[PDB]
DNA sequence: ATGATGACGCT
DNA sequence: AGCGTCAT
């Protein structure tokens, strides 16, 4: 009882750039603004794959991996943008650095973790406590969470009149003479992920979304609902309600086949009916890790922590070879695997002037036709020189003896050079 | 014939 | 070391 810890000791937000590569094509090009647009990759094979799509086009149901081709019968006035190749390659350096442009504004605020191209998680409870203080015993005006969704609230018209009955509830009630209360720390955490989002808008032109909570899991699920443009404070006291009828899949890391066996071995469809299970239950089924986190997790309490990390500790460059592109002449893997490397190459070399490290590992990974696997092969080497003739070859050197036989079998469907162990410098 | 990319767990 | 899982 009064040793019953609540997972309330943290303020944690989730910031989701929205229809990121469509709004980083939208700045460039106003004449994609505001109209049913998507990002492409390639172009010869059914008009392109769909890498990202504006909100505008997914009422006509266009969707990510769906061909250009296919989208433009759904939605006949389809715009599209071209992702740039070079080296006959995919090449997401502008989506990179308009990410740059976000993660440095976020950063102003708080420590951030770079979750992706475009999340980032923030642990705001240094900035709550600084901003309690400095806020003595104010009231929070609802004028300062102008986009904020209350989860749960309003209890007891138009889509905006609902989020400020619900906003106007939840400050009706917070204790504003606690500093310790987690809800208003929350409420304050919120206040500040407004200020970050309307310095991300300002600064970039960008539009997100973001959750706030005491946890990473809980604040990447509020992030996504109430998307685009707003944001969603998932407080405790939120959380029976919301996890009594949330699909288990929903939650971060229980989407693949983790989540089937749990909801396959427990007989199970929603988050929330886990709490009828014991701890040595789930962690007989699932593992010792995976049963506590469980167990903890569906009453809301997690304790991955915000890792201070902006810059990825990998750098890799891929590419498929699908169907009868599959690469069958060792000629070709060798060209291909200089391509690769060229574009590695490039990006390292920005990196090792940018921010003042060497990598010292290149992993080497390749697909083979018929594997459905993601990577078939993976070997490394020596990464010593920033060459990419180098490189290439000494991936080649690495992989050459999997080919059984001037032709190549069986055909490669993918390549990926990745360079990895990085060191200051 | 979705991609390109990245983190972390298990052994 | 090398493979498997899960994610944007
Ligand atoms: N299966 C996926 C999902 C996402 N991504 C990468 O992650 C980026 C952002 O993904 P996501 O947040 O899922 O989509 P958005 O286009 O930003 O849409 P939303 O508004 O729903 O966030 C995409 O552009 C893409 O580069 C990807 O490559 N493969
Ligand atoms: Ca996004």
């Amino acid at each position: 009882g009064p040793h019953m810890a609540t997972g309330q000791d943290r303020v944690v937000a989730l910031v989701d750039m929205d229809c990121f590569f469509v709004q980083v094509e939208q700045r460039q090009n106003p004449h994609l603004r505001n109209k049913p647009c998507a990002v492409v990759q390639y172009k010869s094979w059914k008009g392109g794959g769909i890498i990202a799509v504006s909100y505008e086009a997914r009422a006509f149901g266009v969707t990510r991996s769906m061909w250009a081709d296919d989208a433009k019968k759904l939605c006949p006035d389809l715009l599209l943008a071209q992702v740039r190749e070079s080296r006959g390659k995919a090449n997401l350096t502008k989506y990179r650095e308009a990410s740059v442009e976000v993660m440095e504004i976020m950063s102003r605020f708080a420590v951030i973790e770079r979750a992706s191209i475009d999340e980032a998680y923030v642990d705001l409870t240094s900035a709550v406590q600084e901003r309690l203080q400095k806020l003595q015993g104010q009231p929070i005006s609802a004028d300062l969470l102008p986009s904020t969704y209350i989860e749960g609230l309003p209890q007891g018209v138009q889509k905006e009149g609902m989020r400020k009955q619900g906003l106007f509830q939840w400050l009706d009630s917070l204790q504003i003479d606690n500093l310790t209360s987690p809800d208003l720390q929350l409420t304050v955490g919120a206040v500040i992920v407004e200020e970050m989002r309307a310095a991300i808008e300002r600064e970039t032109g960008f539009q997100c979304s973001a959750g706030i909570s005491h946890n990473k899991v809980l604040a990447k699920l509020a992030c996504g609902l109430n998307k685009p443009n707003r944001q969603t404070l998932v407080s405790h006291g939120s959380v029976p309600q919301l996890f009594s009828q949330m699909p288990i899949r929903k939650i971060r890391s229980l989407g693949g086949k983790l989540g089937a066996s749990v909801i396959e071995i427990l007989g199970i469809e929603y988050m929330g009916e886990l709490t009828q299970f014991t701890e040595s239950q789930l962690q007989s089924h699932f593992g010792e890790k995976n049963g506590s986190w469980l167990y903890a997790m569906c009453r809301g309490i997690e304790h991955d922590p915000v890792k201070p990390r902006q810059l990825p500790k990998t750098i890799g460059c891929s590419k498929n070879f699908p169907g009868k592109t599959a690469l069958a002449t060792r000629e070709q893997v060798q060209w291909w695997l200089l391509q690769l490397a060229q574009e590695l190459e490039e990006r390292l070399t920005k990196d090792r002037n940018d921010n003042d490290r060497v990598a010292t590992q290149l992993v080497v990974s390749i697909r083979v036709q018929g594997d459905k696997r993601l990577s078939s092969l993976r070997r490394c080497c020596a990464l010593t020189r920033y060459d990419a003739h180098k490189m290439s070859h000494d991936a080649f050197t690495v992989i050459k003896n999997c080919n059984t036989s001037t032709e190549w079998s069986p055909p490669l469907t993918m390549l990926f050079l990745c360079a990895t162990k990085f060191s200051a410098s």
